[PDB]
RNA sequence: GAAUACGUUCCCGGGCCUUGUACACACAGCCCUCACACCAUGGGAGUGGGUUGCAAAAGAAGUAGGUAGCUUAACCUUCG
């Protein structure tokens, strides 16, 4: 709907945690970069405001993501 | 050491020929996936003038006109 505008919806929803996953479906080197997106502009993004991160995963084709705020 | 193919519609392989073709190493042709950057174009709240047009107001210099104030060497002086 935007270029970068993802950080804006889990603020606006006052809260706490999270759980956000996408898919791994990367077929012997093949998806790369074009399915590596919804990670590298968490990470980068995530440096200034209230939310941070707790863990992270990636097994079968789902990567969840666990989030924080203080 | 002998019971003895009635028959070639049939990709061990080739010739004659025909239409195409998404063909020239030369035969076959209807997405499942994405924040997509960054240079070029079409836009585009407002800003701003250029050059100003338009409804006017005000009008510096100069040029011309009027003019009872004021002032003055050549001319006429009647001589005021
Ligand atoms: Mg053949
Ligand atoms: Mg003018
Ligand atoms: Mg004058």
């Amino acid at each position: 709907q935007e270029e970068a505008s993802g950080l804006k919806i889990l603020q606006e929803w006052k809260y706490k945690n999270a759980v956000i996953s996408f898919p791994i479906k990367t077929i012997s080197g093949r998806d790369v970069g074009m399915e590596e997106n919804y990670t590298v502009k968490f990470e980068n993004d995530l440096v200034g405001s209230d939310l941070r991160i707790m863990q992270k995963l990636k097994l079968g084709n789902e990567m969840y993501f666990i989030v924080s705020r203080l």
